């Protein structure tokens, strides 16, 4: 018996719905629920989507707040909805899919997966949620997640962090480490080998590796010597150049961490959401250098070392295709006389 | 067990707001309350009102669909609040009252109109609704209608119409004239002697009486024959004078009508209200004369013609006082040798 | 001592800003103006505009309020802003200038027409105001209107009507035929010969000449033998052509005028502006017979008689330039045999 | 003389409306007041409130800009208007009471609060203006606040902590520390003896005792040895338990401030308004231990103490009342075996 | 061929306008413009200007991205529109001027600065930019700015810092200071000597020179000591006094900074824009002391020495003129017995 009034009770009293009986009275102006507090309006949520204000706030409340699957992840894996819950993209202050199932009734498709409606849809199922795993089975198209294994099933290990109420965190008293599961077109899909991003600040960025401390800790040429990176150009791609108008490099973001608590510098995040790759229009507030489109990724630097030690340098120029959080990125590869010139997350 | 899905409900199947259960899937965007018909969104309601949108909805649909008092006699009888109904204004297309007794949890002061809150305040009470006349007797402050006889109470025979869905009409499948009490600290009250004003509109003006069929009939100085209505200055007041720029006199809605068939006017609603008296700024379209505030209100032409005949034409220029409405209406007499120069109700 | 609640002051008790002192209070909620009245808020204003809603308001209320040239008629003559009035569109709700001279703080460029801002542009003089005369002759750019002859300067009689409160009308009470002058760079300029536009409605269309009320009361056949308009295409021209899917003609609104008494049709404006020539989008109700694009010209059927019998009438098409309202209106003209297959206002 | 461009001069001149003459250009955008500052618009004020953008202008212009009352201590008073002022909760960015006496035409319900409408309402009363302790002498309800005393009227020391402008602080350049007094019907109300709120952020939280000093620097084990506080159950309660996926305890924010030092968390204000018990939807970024709603109170440790030591420890479970910011604060308290299990400000 | 959809595709791909062929998908809600990426909507752009929301996300696509003069410089100097480029506000999160040239049909007054509509305009010229040096030659008014010499032309030595990107900042990899030079009514105009603000944050003050260091790291008395600064009331002006309810002092921003490091206090930017000298309602949190409107400027506080050491003290009152930023800033200096009492940048 869903209403507005509702699930305002239930965000008052319980700090998210609950599926508890009640109701507050609520008042909407614009974009914005309030409720009245003893007299005067208290602001319960701004609406920041593209969704009625009433039917944002409602998917809102309805979010899931257990640890879940990190955005990139469900949008990397081609997931469309996901069944019986709302994944609140806290990126972009709207839930990460249009359409739900038995979640809302002005957003709903169906109220069950099983739906014909589903069937050629990318359905997210949670394998913490009892019959779901039975659901994904039945699904012609689908993604599951699991805390554990799965008769017949062949798994892939996920990351290992997750986003609980859009913290991403490496989880101590839960689990963020699933499995990962895929169908197209009522087949399995073997999900592929991949690197997985490590999903950290700049502001609270820590290091996942001892080549992690030593590359915060050392000075350039001395972490380059200790690691044998001579010729793979990690002056310009990791440390970054900001000798001339043009930034140069700075695609890791361990590389962007470290120059930080040096100098600061402005990332204009200019497309707001979640993703295995990010570009930023970046101004270097020491030098003045800058870059329109400066594509970063959260590698952990072994990985990146891995990735570009495991490169032929005898081409100029030439597309690498490298599987990050199951999804295929291209990165340009620009090489002379034998060593890296740059390696770069390839702008489409 | 009030919701916004609950009241949408009741006006897609009931109109309005009748008690049932139910809900339907709504959103709301800006200032507008939809409702999915299969699949698409159908407008329910655009708030007009300075309250929010969801709270005006349930307003509106909670509305009395019986006849009930015009606004302009609510509101010059001192009604500040309705006991357990909302009376729309349809002239503001906003309620009538700003807060509720019993109604919606948003604008609701009290439940009941015997709890402190409404003392003070002028309760207006309808007779027809079961206890609603004991709830006047107890009330230290209200206005009480009745379709007969209240025991011990001197009634007061209100208009003849009444605002019916914000129709105002002579009911003749239902009651529309009323008794009216009012009672103010404890004490009932001995409402004033008073005229009615007649509520008509220009585009189906109908007469009340004989001498408004030979005003609308006749030519002009053979219905002042007629009425011996010469030295009133009928010609300037009732008949309005159009030969200067300034447009003269025409302060009676059964002169606008009489003119409304021979040529339009456009009359400009400054400040669209219901009140006894009207003010317009009115542009002649065939001749061009224009007035910016030209006072406009509708009595029976009997009734306006027993006014200025009993009056003493001997002063330049004076403040008379007529009872319109339960209300003290000025009106501006100007007189010149023993005969009216002009009337029109005061503008202040 | 300028104020939004002083302008609200105005416009509750004078019917707009007349200058006078005092306050009420006001309140803002998204584009439209309200006011207090006796507990509840009464409508004042909605803003139609791309100006902020307290800026349109005071713009609004301190429209001119005497008979003045229509918005087309301004637009034609080039006129850009002004001096010390606002020229209100009441086909666009919004001020006809951007800018304003002496109004609005807001809104202003100058105080006096006099200040250099306004040398380069056509400033609108009121010859009805004190002064206003004088500022045209030492103006380097404006236009002048007059009610009677100015010493030196050959006038312009301009069209009878003039727009009076949003009414356009020809004065009987008030004078509408004005004087007109223009002045560019210095030099008063010699204004062209033309014809004027009717700015008749299809609703209260009256004829204003003999062949005008033929034309409305005759049959097709007998009108065009009655005025010897055989090889005319009167038939598609004025009367309108229904018999296949895309309307024929129909380009004058004295044919729209007699269409409208036997059978109603749409005319879907588009572009809603005061021009010379008009759009729409016409639809035939009884027919089906429709046009995307169809240009409708109020002229005097009499002046379009003139104008179609003194062209050429001997090659298949070409351009044919009238001015109408001081600007010139390119028509096409395409002939067939000697005689015309139609004649209408370009679209271009 | 109020007006909207006087208030704006006021802003902008003076910081806030100090009764100065004068008027600036105002433009209003949706919910945002801007002024004309050389040609651009400047931001001076967005609403957040439910009131009229203008309104709330004024209001916010209008706030009280001496140390006063914090809102939760006026709410807990159980305060409905302040006399001639506006209190701005700086909290939820809008006025802390709906109504007004004597400072915005569009809100006040008197000018004076000696009018019989704020008979029935806790008026505030600023004994630091001249003749406001006469006025709450008179008032039916209020609660008034003094700098020293007032004779005959028994004295209620309030926190030493005030708002000003925003700031919660303990004043040394000015005075912070006030004496309370309420009226009820007449009668002026004993206020109960209490404990006070510290009112401390968690970024900058600083120890106010020795025993704070030694719960931030000491181990767990040892500050618990120190202060013979075995069996309380504070390893739960303050400390905060993050093994499971429900988070334990951590309802003292001294808590929360230690663990903030070490790793940091997300707490979601779902209902942010000022209160004495605040609710929390907490998230531990370093473990993912979470909990949708952990009531935290901001308690002297050496109060927190002396509570819990205070308490029977033999019954199972029980309700504990404790009189904090003049408000009675249920605690659920849990005991098994003779010692504490948990102690919570209970969720109603 | 100009179009939202290829703004949005030069936003998304290029991270700004840069003149590239393509559209995206966009939906445009209230004040915000959004995009598709792979089913959902993103944010590209939040309105916060009064022009409508694809306008300004338009001229916010096409601001210049080179480092550009200061807004407070461009005022100071008189500039009313730019030369073929944007200059973006982001203190004002607006274009820093009303309409443009050749940048945006809807906000274009000219496509050319040579057009008329420009020669009283004070047009921002960009030596940067080819043609622009000549075009500023043939300008009736304009501000140029070159990196280098102009044959003939008298330069002005500019600020050494310049806004790239919002980030004011002393370029090493980027030219940040120019040559200024200014033309009114087609005249050179010889700019005044000038100090410059350093613009900087009071989050990361840096000190510019030895006595910079010496102040922030001496204490009061001793600094005072070293640079002979008794009796020309530093510790007022630049030390502050928050021992009164009214704070005393506190004009320069390196005595904020100082104080920044102790203790934290709120500084209300109620006029938020760029400009030589910022007024802020200041309150101390420590002490409590506040001021409703403090004048603050960042000097070197080397060149403030020189200004205040530069004055004569032997009158009570008079009104001091430096020019600061191209601009004459007044200071009320205040004397008594030949020693500084006060001396603040003039509250006009
Ligand atoms: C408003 C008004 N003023 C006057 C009249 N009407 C008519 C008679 C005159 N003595 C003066
Ligand atoms: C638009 C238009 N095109 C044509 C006509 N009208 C009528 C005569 C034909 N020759 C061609």
């Amino acid at each position: 018996a869903m209403s507005l009034e509702n699930v305002a009770f239930n965000v008052v009293n319980k700090g998210h719905f609950d599926g508890q009986q009640g109701e507050v009275p609520v008042s909407i102006i614009n974009n914005t629920v309030y409720t009245k507090v003893d007299g005067v309006d208290v602001e319960l949520f701004e609406n920041k989507t593209t969704l009625p204000v009433n039917v944002a706030f409602e998917l809102w409340a309805k979010r899931n707040i257990k640890p879940v699957p990190e955005v990139k992840i469900l949008n990397n894996l081609g997931v469309d909805i996901a069944a019986n819950t709302v994944i609140w993209d806290y990126k972009r202050d709207a839930p990460a899919h249009i359409s739900t199932i038995g979640v809302c009734s002005m957003t709903d498709i169906a109220k069950k997966p099983t739906e014909t409606i589903c069937a050629p849809l990318t359905v997210f199922f949670d394998g913490r949620v009892d019959g779901q795993v039975d659901l994904f089975r039945n699904a012609r198209n689908g993604v599951l997640i699991t805390e554990g294994s799965v008769k017949g099933l062949q798994p892939s290990v996920g990351p290992k962090q997750a986003s609980l109420n859009g913290v991403t965190l490496i989880g101590e008293a839960v689990k963020t480490q699933f499995n990962y599961y895929k169908k197209v077109d009522g087949v399995v899909q073997q999900l592929p080998e991949t690197y997985f991003t490590q999903s950290r600040n700049l502001q609270e960025f820590k290091p996942r590796s001892q080549m992690e401390i030593d590359f915060l800790e050392l000075a350039m040429d001395e972490f380059i010597e200790r690691y044998k990176l001579e010729g793979y150009a990690f002056e310009h791609i990791v440390y970054g150049d900001f000798s001339h108008s043009q930034l140069g490099g700075l695609h890791l973001l361990i590389g962007l961490a470290k120059r930080f608590k040096e100098s600061p510098f402005e990332l204009e995040d200019f497309i707001p959401m979640d993703s295995t790759v990010k570009n930023y229009f970046i101004t270097d507030a020491q030098t003045g250098s800058s870059k329109c489109v400066c594509s970063v990724i959260d590698l952990l630097l072994d990985d990146f070392v891995e990735i570009i030690k495991s490169q032929d340098l005898s081409v100029v120029s030439k597309v690498v295709k490298v599987t990050i959080d199951y999804t295929e990125i291209s990165f340009m590869l620009w090489c002379k006389d034998g060593h890296v010139e740059t390696f770069y997350p390839k702008l489409q």
